């Protein structure tokens, strides 16, 4: 019962250290990119034709 406990606890231990070596994969690079998707998410085609309109565009 208990035992499993232990086993999870030290789990997370590894998960952390994924942590910071994510840092090291220098996602700084990738980073900027998404800052930039951000704003093609903006443009999404939903956005341009509202659910409520229905005499949009021919």
């Amino acid at each position: 019962g208990p035992l499993g406990s232990i086993k999870e606890l030290k789990m997370s231990k590894d998960e952390i250290k994924r942590e910071y070596k994510e840092m090291e994969g220098s996602p700084e690079i990738k980073s900027k990119r998404r800052q930039f998707h951000q704003e093609i998410q903006s443009r999404n085609m939903r956005e341009n034709v509202k659910r409520s309109s229905v005499v949009v565009a021919n």
